[PDB]
């Protein structure tokens, strides 16, 4: 009965507020928009703000059923190519990444008005951040658990990615751990394959983990892969890994999905497990610099829901990466307050409100020669996964795992002495190779 | 962002085994959701019944919609607002 | 769902038939008319014929539900002042 003003109304007249000063309880977002020719930046930034919020392509009669200014998002700033949108606190459901990742980065990425759209960063407010559990164990409790301190913990994926039977899989695991690696892991595509089922693999591996742990006199582990086609199966494999006495489980937290990942994280904490999170399929999001979701957003989502490790990527490996952006991401997972650094891809000051940190895992195609670079970028609190750089040694996995361990020890020991690692990496590695034959074979094979 | 004017193009792509969702095209009616729902329902049935007698949709879509709006006030107000 | 041309139409275009031949069963009325200044003589006679018969002041949809030409009266001759109107026996 009551009459309103229906009709298609341009977005920027109610979803663009250049004079808006955000509160401390708002999810701010920094989109990198690329609009259609003839469509202005201001109007496109309003289209992104409206459709990840209370808006639509017309004016509806039910806009007067509620106070729309209490809930609408708005683009409060534009820096030429980057649009700053401030989302109210009430728009989101507590303790669910699946709600942020279905609202902010949902249907807005595929409009005809915007040719390209990348979500660069995002400011999680403490009010909404407090409703999350955070990583189950973190850095310090994990270092205590393994009884390893003051060095970057090593690792390595078991190669080839697939094909090895359960018996032969556990012999490679034994050689790596006995060689000197602190941990081995399953590969992202090895879950329950016919050539190597999971009950066979879980039992065989922990037999090799326990055997290697006893002889070498130090604590070991293996990131058994529990991801599967459903959450019930995923939780069933997590319990079996717990009853076997394992310390770790690994999950593909992007291919399995955030809801299943949050379900597994709760079940893993109740089982006293340490949950490594592999970032498989992230490149589909964040390879191109003009469209997608930058990993510093997916890294923020991981820490909130809870994850002991994630791959931040080696900037010198076979996978793409920027040294500056990785440095911001690495300190986005470990520090407690991260001031915004425009020179490091960071837009907003991120207070973490007591959530415990995360190991940045540095995996990729990294051999011994990359250790001087890797240590400087990350430091002590990191994992260096030499997957193919261990088994690729001229004399097997045991010799290779010894070379990686020596290379990390020599470089770190030199850092504490005071030497400049970047300029003296080759000198330090050759000093170590003067006494380590295993390193010498590897250091010249891949050099 | 579909409305009544897009019905001829939609029925010519998907056929009968499909769903058509009018979110803003229902509440965006200048008079309410119930009026908008009737406008969208009459639009689909008018095109579907016209396709069932051999009328080329991609040619006579506007003619079919005008013919239906001649006796449906809701559809008449829907096309007078959009396009 | 049945289109018809609504709106007011003159009485002249559907109730004045100068070529009509009265039957031996029709009732003929010799009306003497004096229209308003600004109303044609051959138009007022159509109004008298229409409103003593099926017609009214606007086209109604229900006119299509009857064979109107069977029942409607029609002025068939005008001598300036006196107009002749033929009414069907039915
Ligand atoms: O091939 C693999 O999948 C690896 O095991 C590398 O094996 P190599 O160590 O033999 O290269 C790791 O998962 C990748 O580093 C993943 O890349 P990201 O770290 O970006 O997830
Ligand atoms: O969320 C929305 O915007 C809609 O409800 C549209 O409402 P309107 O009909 O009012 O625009 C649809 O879900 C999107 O179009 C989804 O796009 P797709 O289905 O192509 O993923
Ligand atoms: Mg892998």
């Amino acid at each position: 009965r009551a009459q309103y003003e229906a009709g298609v109304r341009p977005y920027r007249e109610t979803y663009y507020d250049p004079d808006y000063e955000p509160k401390d309880t708002d999810l701010l977002c920094a989109f990198r928009i690329t609009p259609k020719p003839g469509v202005p930046m201001e109007e496109a930034a309003a289209a992104v703000a409206a459709e990840s919020s209370t808006g639509t392509w017309t004016e509806v009669w039910s806009n007067l059923l509620t106070d729309l200014e209490r809930y609408k998002a708005r683009c409060y700033r534009i820096e030429g190519d980057v649009a700053y949108i401030a989302y109210p606190l009430d728009l989101f459901e507590e303790g669910s990444i699946v709600n942020i990742m279905s609202s902010i980065v949902g249907n807005v990425f595929g409009f005809k008005a915007v040719q390209a759209l990348r979500l660069e960063d995002m400011r999680i407010p403490v009010a909404y951040l407090k409703t999350f559990p955070g990583p189950p164990t973190g850095i310090q409790v994990e270092r205590d658990r393994l009884n390893k301190y003051g060095r970057p913990l090593l690792g390595g994926t078991i190669k080839p990615k697939l094909g090895l039977s359960a018996k032969e899989y556990a012999r490679v695991v034994y050689e790596c751990l006995r060689g000197g690696l602190d941990t081995t892991k399953d590969d992202e595509n090895l879950n329950s394959q016919p050539f190597n089922r999971w009950r066979d693999r879980f039992l065989y591996v922990m037999e090799a983990v326990r055997k290697a742990e006893a002889e070498t006199g130090e604590r070991k582990g293996h990131w058994l892969n529990v991801t599967a086609g459903s959450t019930e199966e995923m939780l069933k494999r997590a319990e079996f890994a717990a009853e076997l006495g394992s310390r770790y489980i690994m999950v593909d937290f992007l291919t399995a999905g955030f809801a299943a990942f949050a379900s597994v994280r709760r079940r893993a904490e109740e089982l006293g497990l340490m949950l490594h999170c592999h970032r498989a399929m992230h490149a589909v999001f964040d390879r191109q610099p003009n469209h997608g979701i930058h990993f510093r957003v997916l890294a923020k989502w991981l820490r909130m829901v809870g994850g002991d490790h994630v791959h931040t990527g080696t900037v010198v490996g076979k996978l793409e990466g920027d040294r500056a952006e990785t440095l911001g991401i690495a300190d986005l997972l470990r520090e407690d307050y991260v001031p915004a650094d425009p020179g490091r891809g960071l837009f907003f000051d991120q207070d973490w409100a007591g959530l415990k940190p995360v190991f940045p895992v540095a995996s990729g195609g990294i051999h011994v020669w990359h250790v001087p670079d890797l240590v400087s970028i990350f430091g002590d609190d990191a994992f260096f996964l030499f997957g193919g750089g261990t088994h690729g040694h001229p004399r097997g996995s045991r010799a290779g795992a010894t070379a990686n361990r020596v290379a990390v020890e020599a470089v770190v020991q030199a850092r504490n002495e005071g030497r400049d690692i970047l300029a003296e990496g080759r000198e330090i590695l050759e000093e170590a190779a003067r006494w380590c034959p295993e390193l010498r074979e590897a250091m010249e094979l891949w050099g």
